DNA sequence: GGGGGAAGGATTCT
DNA sequence: ACGAATCCTTCCCCC
């Protein structure tokens, strides 16, 4: 009759890895933690459990903050490439429920179960069956999502986590287009959050008393439809692959700074890194990204009709960087790159 | 008028 | 006080 999708996002991901990899921690608060290097405990948490989270400590807040907080809980440097590896696995069997698979993170994907499946009840039970089977085959629990589309599975695993399912009918969807805080909807940011209250719109309903035309003058078009659709109970963007369209590292100095002396290092070893990534990929594309002292961003790149050479990368960057310095006078603190249009 | 594409910045999100 | 997609606006070349 419609579509039933089953959304499944892993919980508080990163340290959920940790633990596994050495349970002696589980019951205990765990941070995981991006360290910038300028000094002693600079840097954010990439992400805690719950046992840090309820007092406060999540993405996003200082290292040095949470640890004002919970100056016991553990601290754990991010490994990246041991969670995309036990992430990739997770979706491997994931995989093994249906042929549209959408991996949209490192942590989360959608499933379409319309034939798969008959009506929610045996929608719920393949939830169980996935839930249980990651966990007993990696030991990581998760909360699913099922509703008609998308962002209804998304919005169901929100309101479930952790270690939930969740299942939203045609029924509530109804509800919630009515209850349902237009901020809470994904792809609502605080930017648009506030432009919609602006203009009156608090629930997604509301984006119906709008005159279309006045909503993309303030939020862009695409961003009016978007809302005007699941307003409408008209949402049904296909769950669909996904292939990464780009690869790029970007790494703090030390110490802000002007002279492209002391840039360059950062500025190659992120060129290093992000070619050992690309792997047989070859991109058209580059472009140099500068982080600003004011915590701000710029970025220059250049697109060229071929693929582009490690060599070629190299001499670019320079002075892709050289435009920034010379159109912007404030110092860079963070330096970086970032290739794409693989050929 | 429109199409096509490329830069650079805005937003979002995890 | 730390990697990536989508979209918007402007600028440009041109039939
Ligand atoms: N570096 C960095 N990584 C983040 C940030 N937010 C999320 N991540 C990464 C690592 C987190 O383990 C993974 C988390 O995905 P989610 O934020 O959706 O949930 P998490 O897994 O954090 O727990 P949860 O979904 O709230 O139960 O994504 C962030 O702000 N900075
Ligand atoms: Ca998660
Ligand atoms: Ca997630
Ligand atoms: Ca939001
Ligand atoms: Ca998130």
């Amino acid at each position: 009759h419609h579509m039933i999708v089953l959304f499944v996002d892993f919980d508080y991901f990163y340290a959920q890895v940790e633990e596994v990899l050495n349970p002696s921690l589980k019951g205990k608060p765990v941070v995981v933690c991006v360290f910038s290097g300028r000094f002693e405990d600079s840097g954010a948490v990439a992400t805690a459990n719950y046992e840090a989270r309820k007092f406060g400590v999540k993405a996003g807040i200082p290292i040095v903050e949470a640890k004002k907080i919970l100056p016991n809980a553990v601290y754990l440097p991010m490994r990246k490439e041991v969670y995309q590896q036990v992430s990739s696995r997770i979706m491997n069997l994931l995989r093994e429920y249906s042929e549209k698979i959408e991996i949209a993170s490192i942590d989360e994907a959608y499933l379409d179960i319309s034939d798969k499946v008959r009506d929610y009840r045996e929608a719920y039970n393949l939830g169980l069956e996935i839930k249980n089977k990651i966990l007993e085959k990696e030991k990581i629990t998760v909360t699913v999502g099922i509703s008609k589309n998308k962002v209804f599975a998304k919005i169901a695993a929100d309101m479930a986590k952790p270690n939930g399912i969740k299942v939203i009918d045609d029924e509530e969807v109804k509800r919630l287009i009515r209850e349902l805080d237009i901020a809470d909807v994904p792809g609502i940011g605080n930017i648009t959050a506030e432009k919609l209250k602006k203009l009156g719109i608090n629930k997604l309903v509301d984006t119906l008393s709008i005159e279309f035309d006045k909503l993309k003058g303030m939020i862009g078009e695409a961003k009016a439809k978007y809302l005007i659709s699941l307003a409408r109970d008209e949402y049904n963007e296909p769950i669909r692959t996904r292939v990464r369209k780009s690869i790029g590292r970007i790494v703090t100095m030390k110490r802000n700074s002007r002279n492209l002396e002391e840039i360059k290092p950062y500025l190659f070893r992120a060129i290093e890194e992000s070619y050992y990534k690309l792997d047989k990929r070859i991109p058209k594309a580059i472009h140099v990204v500068a982080v600003t002292e004011d915590l701000d961003i710029v970025s220059r790149g250049r697109t060229f009709p071929h693929g582009i050479s490690k060599e070629t990368a190299y001499s670019e960057s320079v002075k892709l960087l050289q435009k920034i310095l010379e159109e912007d006078e404030r110092k860079i603190r963070r330096i970086g790159v970032r290739f794409s249009k693989f050929i």
